[PDB]
C-alpha cells in the first residue's frame, strides 16, 4: 500500500504530508509552496491546475473553478448550493439532479462533477508526493469537515478513486488535527479546534479516550475567513489613496484587484511584524501607491470580525454541555489563526490558558492525516 500519505483537500488550498523515518514532512510543490491552490482552470488549450490556475484567476475567471468541496456530495437543489451560486463567477447547472460546473475548454461548452474536479486536485497532490518521494503513490488518507454527512464523503473518496489512489480512511479534519499533536497519547480529554482559514470557520469540541475521537459539538461559519480580513484594510487604503492623490479606484476593478493582492501580503507580514510597507506601481492613471499600515490599524478595522469568532466558541461549549475551564486544550488550525490578535482574544476567553500552536496551522490538518496514514499501512 506504498509510502503513508495525508492530504487535506481544503476549499480553496490544499496540504500534502508524508510520514518517513518516524516524522512526517510536509511536501512543498514545484513552485515551492507547502500548500497548493484547490484551483482547476480550462483554457483555450489546457487543463491548469494548483498555482498555474489560481495564477491566471483574474483573466479567465468563468473558466476557473474553485470551492469544489463546497458542491462535493450535494444536490443541486440544496439551499446551500443555491446560496453559494449567487457568488461564484464559474456557472453551476443540474445533471441528474447533481451539481456540476459548466465551462469553456478548448473551444467547446463541458460540464465536470465536484468529484472530478477534486480528483483533477488529488491528482495534482499525488504528483507532488511523488516528485518529492520518487516512484509512485498509492495509498492516502483525506480529510474532510466534521459536519460532512455520508454521501460528502463518499464523493470526496470517489474523487480518490478517480484518481488512483487506495483511500485507506475519510477522517475528520479536526480529529487529524489532534493527532498531529499527539493527543490521543498525551482518561477523557475535551480538545477545542479553533479552524480559521481563507473562506471558512469552524470550531470543534472532540472527546478523546483510550485513543477513540467522538465529535461532541460543532459550530462556525461557512463564508467566514482572511479573504473578510484582507476586505477591510482594501475600503481603509482605497480612501487614503482618494484622500491622497483625489483619485477613486473604486469603479476601476483592476485597480481594486491590485491593491487587494497588495493587502493580503501586508496581512501576512502584520502577523510577525507590527507594520507592513504597500508597493504599488502605476495603481491608477500612472500614479503609484506607496504607503505603510500598522498591525494597531489592521486591528482596529477588523474588531467585529476578530472578537465575533468567539460566539462559535460559546455556541459549541452550549451545544457541549461544557463549561470553557473543561476544555483541556485548544489546537489552531488555518491561516488565520496566526493573527496574534485572535490569540490573544482567544486565550483570554479561556483565562490565560496556552494554545497549541507550533505546528503551521495551514498544516496541522495534513500532518495528521499523515500520521494516521502511517498508522494504517503499519509503517508506525
Amino acid at each position: 500500500r506504498g509510502p503513508a500519505i495525508g492530504i487535506d483537500l481544503g476549499t480553496t488550498y490544499s496540504c500534502v504530508g508524508v510520514f518517513q523515518h518516524g516524522k512526517v514532512e510536509i511536501i512543498a510543490n514545484d513552485q515551492g509552496n507547502r500548500t497548493t491552490p484547490s484551483y482547476v482552470a480550462f483554457t483555450d488549450t489546457e487543463r491548469l491546475i494548483g498555482d498555474a490556475a489560481k495564477n491566471q484567476v483574474a483573466m479567465n475567471p468563468t473558466n476557473t473553478i474553485f470551492d469544489a468541496k463546497r458542491l462535493i456530495g450535494r444536490k443541486f437543489e440544496d439551499a446551500t448550493v443555491q446560496s453559494d451560486m449567487k457568488h461564484w463567477p464559474f456557472r453551476v447547472v443540474s445533471e441528474g439532479g447533481k451539481p456540476k460546473v459548466q465551462v469553456e475548454y478548448k473551444g467547446e461548452t463541458k460540464t465536470f462533477f465536484p468529484e472530478e474536479i477534486s480528483s483533477m486536485v488529488l491528482t495534482k497532490m499525488k504528483e507532488i508526493a511523488e516528485a518529492y518521494l520518487g516512484g509512485k503513490v498509492h495509498s492516502a488518507v483525506i480529510t474532510v469537515p466534521a459536519y460532512f454527512n455520508d454521501s460528502q464523503r463518499q464523493a470526496t473518496k470517489d474523487a480518490g478513486t478517480i484518481t488512483g489512489l487506495n483511500v485507506l480512511r475519510i477522517i475528520n479534519e479536526p480529529t487529524a488535527a489532534a493527532i498531529a499533536y499527539g493527543l490521543d497519547k498525551k482518561g477523557e480529554k475535551n480538545v477545542l479546534i479553533f479552524d480559521l482559514g481563507g473562506g471558512t470557520f469552524d470550531v470543534s469540541i472532540l472527546t478523546i479516550e483510550d485513543g477513540i475521537f467522538e465529535v461532541k459539538s460543532t459550530a462556525g461559519d461557512t463564508h467566514l475567513g482572511g479573504e473578510d480580513f484582507d476586505n477591510r484594510m482594501v475600503s481603509h487604503l482605497a480612501e487614503e489613496f482618494k484622500r491622497k492623490h483625489k483619485k477613486d479606484i473604486g469603479p476601476n476593478k483592476r485597480a481594486v484587484r491590485r491593491l487587494r493582492t497588495a493587502c493580503e501580503r501586508a496581512k501576512r507580514t502584520l502577523s510577525s511584524s507590527t507594520q507592513a510597507s504597500i508597493e504599488i506601481d502605476s495603481l491608477y492613471e500612472g500614479v503609484d501607491f506607496y504607503t505603510s499600515i500598522t498591525r494597531a490599524r489592521f486591528e482596529e478595522l477588523n474588531a467585529d470580525l476578530f472578537r465575533g469568532t468567539l460566539e462559535p466558541v460559546e455556541k459549541a461549549l452550549r451545544d457541549a454541555k461544557l463549561d470553557k475551564g473543561q476544555i483541556q486544550e485548544i489546537v489552531l488550525v488555518g491561516g488565520s489563526t496566526r493573527i496574534p490578535k485572535i490569540q490573544k482574544l482567544l486565550q483570554d476567553f479561556f483565562n490565560g490558558k496556552e494554545l497549541n500552536k507550533s505546528i503551521n496551522p495551514d498544516e496541522a490538518v495534513a500532518y495528521g492525516a499523515a500520521v494516521q496514514a502511517a498508522i494504517l499501512i503499519g509503517d508506525k
